[PDB]
DNA sequence: CGGCATACG
DNA sequence: CGTAG
DNA sequence: GCCG
């Protein structure tokens, strides 16, 4: 088992959930206290074992794996033997990891925002409508759309966001093209919001297209929130029968010449992206973004004319994006 | 021990 | 500070 | 929290 995510294939769906998904609950938490490098650890353990190719049912089968030392095998060991695992479930019962879960979950609100809400006594959804000078309108709008973008979207949702997507890009910018990304493009059933990456085949011209391609849509009446630019992230009226929700939306624009890259960092996972970039740097001297990826040392970019390319210019077997699930 | 990804709005 | 993967 |  190699140490790196973007080493080895990681499915969307594998042998072992139950155990994945409590050291995932003690990552979330190392979050919200601030602890960046336990939560790092505990990420990279789940995924460890989302790409073990059955069901762990001896400590033995972990000594050797990468990322597994005394506390996540202490947390393995007790799900094996008790089927819970005591720190987990005090995590999950408590009133802070509760509270800072409901609170983040809000779109314009992080982990600052939430503990210092935290801190000063609120722990509730109407705690924040009632003092609403205090919200920004990014925070205002997450917090009234908040139950619409609790439900999560479906397949079908986002082909019709695509329609109507392509239809405004068309009329913005002819030839431009429309991608699906995120965790859609990874094979994902459901989701909590659609991403799409526009570019055009004819580099120079994506310059200035998001403004116009935001213009249209606020025409069509499909835009209840967003804010030059290249990154867009909205709140888009979905049809529904009889009615309608509200469906986070993201919209990038990308030169062609960097939308391999782009490609790439949107279709994630988070984890696969931080993995690859600290690989990239770590084991090949090489800085890898959602832009390009740079040699220091000759201080040049690669070109890429695909995710293939970039792969082979890291020296990292293929991994298709079904596989990025890390 | 230092390091832990790297952007944009 | 928020957002993204 | 774990790795190198
Ligand atoms: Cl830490
Ligand atoms: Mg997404
Ligand atoms: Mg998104
Ligand atoms: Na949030």
């Amino acid at each position: 088992m190699p140490a790196y995510a973007c080493q080895r294939p990681t499915p969307l769906t594998h042998h072992n959930t139950g155990l994945s998904e409590a050291l995932e609950i003690l990552a979330e938490a190392a979050g919200f206290e601030g602890s960046e490098g336990r939560l790092l650890t505990f990420c990279r353990a789940a995924s460890v074992l989302k790409a073990l190719p059955s069901p762990v049912t001896t400590l033995s089968q972990l000594q050797g794996l990468p990322h597994f030392g005394e506390h996540s095998s202490r947390v393995v060991q007790e799900l094996l033997e008790h089927g819970v695992c005591e720190e987990v479930e005090r995590v999950r019962r408590s009133e802070r990891y509760q509270t800072m879960k409901l609170f983040t979950q809000i779109f314009g609100v992080g982990v600052k925002t939430a503990d210092r809400w935290y801190r000063e006594g609120l722990r509730t959804l109407d705690d924040l409508r009632e003092q609403p000078q205090k919200l920004t309108q990014q925070q205002k709008a997450g917090l009234q759309h908040h139950q619409d973008l609790s439900t999560p979207v479906l397949r079908s949702d986002v082909d019709a966001l695509q329609q109507v997507v392509e239809e405004a890009v068309g009329q913005a910018l002819p030839g431009a093209t429309v991608t699906l990304t995120g965790g859609f493009r990874r094979g994902k059933l459901q989701g909590h919001d659609v991403d799409f990456l526009i570019t055009h085949p004819k580099e120079g011209q994506e310059a200035g297209l998001l403004p116009r391609v935001m213009c249209r849509l606020q025409d069509q009446g499909l835009i209840l929130y967003h804010q030059a630019f290249e990154r867009s992230f909205c709140i888009f009226r979905l049809p529904q029968p009889g009615s309608w929700k509200a469906v986070r939306v993201d919209l990038v624009v990308a030169p062609v010449s960097q939308f391999p890259f782009a490609l790439l960092g949107w279709t994630g996972s988070k984890l696969f992206q931080r993995e690859l970039r600290r690989f990239s740097r770590k084991e090949k001297g090489l800085w890898l973004n959602s832009h390009g990826l740079f040699d220091p040392e000759q201080k040049t970019f690669f070109q890429a004319a695909s995710e293939e390319d970039i792969f082979r210019h890291l020296g990292l077997e293929y991994l298709p994006p079904e596989q990025r699930n890390a």
